[PDB]
């Protein structure tokens, strides 16, 4: 689990994603949600920052990602980095 929000890059109150294998955390404001996820959640580096259907390609740095349809520099980044 990591200590730092995956979005914003800040400590403080983190959630955790519930993929297999998925380290990632972050706040509850920067995901857009007011309250802890009620189910199993899975974070924003799974699906497309388009199209929400599930990523093929992955910025190693924050949780943007692209499907086949909408898919970078170099591990790969994208433009806030
Ligand atoms: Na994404
Ligand atoms: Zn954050
Ligand atoms: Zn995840
Ligand atoms: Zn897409
Ligand atoms: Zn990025």
């Amino acid at each position: 689990s990591e200590d730092e929000c995956f979005r914003c890059g800040d400590g403080g109150q983190l959630v955790l994603c519930d993929r297999k294998f998925c380290t990632k955390a972050y706040h509850l404001s920067c995901l857009g949600l007011g309250k802890r996820p009620f189910g199993k959640w899975e974070c924003p580096w799974h699906h497309c920052d388009v199209c929400g259907k599930p990523s093929t390609s992955f910025c190693h740095l924050c949780p943007n990602s692209f499907c086949k349809e909408h898919q970078f520099s170099c591990r790969s980044y994208c433009s806030e980095h």
